[PDB]
């Protein structure tokens, strides 16, 4: 059957609840940029960045997770053949408490979450602050200065080699003070990736088009991937959206299977065409009509946890502008051309 | 009886003071809040924030504790199993002595009062100026600075992983002294909860409002609840707000139960309609006639414990902009609608 286990009513609410958490769907948008993305990261060819552009519900966490999850997987037979190397290092970037971003801390927290290998490995990295204990975590010292974190922490990198350096939440890196101040701090990235050979992944909204290219020294080593939602003006991605919601009403584990193709407008509104927003909002709505009991979900039930209109309005105003500055005409390339004096 | 116990006219005023103390109340907006915070808990599905807007004397405290109790007792049949968990962890915000909000105290004081299970707990956190004492309170040094506070706490909320982190005077976040800093704050927030997965909830007056869209990330993991106020023009609120003014003065503990819907205009007048400011008004008017041993109660002792008329028109003016502001219409549909191409 293309729909939910039948199986599931007979279980009670948590293990119903689980199975709709745990369901991963498949959808044109998130194949084809993790295909990109695979492409990618599997031959950088002089590239240092990849910045990934997603909407608020795009799924960009989830497709750091499966690729994450994809690489170990594609390591693991080599890995039980060799030793010192880590298939991929996904951080988070951490939003400052000050007005500036605080680098200190990135490079100690990179530190520990790349440095969680078993306690075989000992390599004896650089400046007498950093160790190990007796649970086996690195210990960092307040004491130690910046320059001998990213000292430290590029002899970890040039030593374990991971395939890729995820750093989630990337919008965090332009909390500064100065203006001109995003250059220095993706030359920073920059000069950190070049005397390592690993290539960066940037992951964050699209906010982070301010790191687009502010440089063309960083616009040569930077891959712009871009996680696009399903607009309406175009019949294909309005299908596309159709489809995705009878696979997840199909899968929806209820004892009567709701009909939701319907108001794929009301979804629409209140989704942007978001696939992780539209799938925390069926969750949601699966825990209240599974609390008490009721073998369907209503309308109402939608109008209970969709978001308020102007949490929705706002987003697509930020969406909205986001896209136009992602957006490439004909118009431009004939600029390039005429500029180049390839007319 | 439908009021108050008839034996405690013996007693003297102290136990009848403590019991119409401890009385609460059912109202409808009051248990649809309620409900609705329960159902936002319960199932949080990827939303890190819950702002529980409203005036100052709606109930907010009484209603966070309501949740804190309830949530405890649920917690408790599980909590005999699986130890290392606390159900429900709430701190109140500290409106600063300096013009920005400090970080540090905020997070000491959510280590502190995170930190008071039972002493055979032991979890090490992590660095080295965080550790127990002979006494079991938690001891944080000026040695550490903001960050290792903030890892501390981190790897603490991960290990108890509470179901939610209260923040009550969620007002005082505001206190920063860059407009962009007030953004700021809510993304360091936001980066908190992800990086530890606890749903964070916001209690505070309508002047959070400017916390309310803020980025389109912060708008989509942000819950608003509306803790509304009973308004005179509607009917059914002027019911409800009656139905709660008889059932006060049925449990009145004295001699003679006044006659209290008569003067519900003023009642209102002087409430706004808040049912805190009604409950602890009709206190004050209790305590002066117990002092005095008067069988009931006069309209003058209303007057003498009532509140100014400049307190309440200061009220109704951020009342009515907060109101104003939160003000969902069909017609912002439109808009949404017609931006979205769906009209
Ligand atoms: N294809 C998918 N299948 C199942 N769940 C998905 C899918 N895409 C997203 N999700 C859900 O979305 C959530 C993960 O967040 P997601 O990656 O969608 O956020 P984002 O908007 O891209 O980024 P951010 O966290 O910065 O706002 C999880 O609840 C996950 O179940
Ligand atoms: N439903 C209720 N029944 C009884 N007492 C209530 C009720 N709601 C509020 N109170 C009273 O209100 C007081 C608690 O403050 P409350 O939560 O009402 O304040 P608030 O205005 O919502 O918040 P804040 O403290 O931020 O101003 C107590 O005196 C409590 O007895
Ligand atoms: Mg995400
Ligand atoms: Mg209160």
């Amino acid at each position: 059957s293309t729909g939910f286990p039948l199986e599931l009513l007979t279980r009670p609410a948590t293990e119903r609840l689980a199975y709709f958490e745990n369901y991963t769907v498949a959808h044109p948008r998130l194949k084809e940029v993790y295909e990109i993305l695979m492409r990618t990261i599997a031959e950088p060819a002089g590239a240092s960045f990849i910045f990934v552009y997603g909407a608020s519900g795009v799924g960009k966490t989830t497709l750091r997770l499966r690729v994450e999850q994809k690489l170990t997987e594609l390591a693991l037979p080599k890995l039980e053949s060799d030793r010192a190397r880590v298939p991929v290092v996904g951080i988070e970037a951490i939003a400052p408490e000050s007005r500036y971003f605080n680098w200190k801390e990135y490079y100690t927290r990179a530190l520990i979450t790349l440095e969680e290998p078993l306690i075989d490995h000992k390599f004896d990295y650089g400046v007498r602050g950093i160790s190990r204990d007796n649970f086996g975590k690195i210990n960092v010292e307040s004491k130690v200065v910046a320059p001998a974190l990213r000292r430290a922490l590029e002899n970890a990198l040039i030593h374990r080699h991971p395939d890729v350096f995820f750093v989630d939440e990337a919008q965090h890196f332009g909390k500064v003070a100065s203006g001109y101040k995003l250059q220095d701090q993706l030359d920073c990235l920059k000069s950190l990736a070049n005397m390592t050979g690993i290539l960066h992944c940037l992951l964050g909204t699209y906010e982070l088009l301010t790191f687009r290219n502010l440089s063309g020294q960083l616009s040569r080593r930077s891959v712009d991937i871009h996680f696009r939602r399903y607009c309406a003006d175009s019949p294909e991605d309005v299908q596309a959206f159709k489809s995705v919601l009878l696979t997840f009403q199909q899968h929806l584990p209820l004892a009567e299977t709701p009909n939701l193709v319907d108001h794929w407008e009301y979804f629409y509104e209140r989704t942007l065409g978001c696939i992780g927003t539209l799938k925390d909002w069926l969750k949601r709505v699966l825990s209240d009509a599974l609390d008490r009991e009721a073998t369907t979900i209503t309308l109402k039930d939608l109008q209970k946890r969709a978001l308020s209109v102007a949490q929705c309005q706002k987003m697509f105003k930020e969406i909205q502008e986001g896209e136009r500055q992602l957006s490439e005409t004909e118009a431009d390339v004939q600029n390039l051309r005429s500029a180049l004096g390839l007319g």
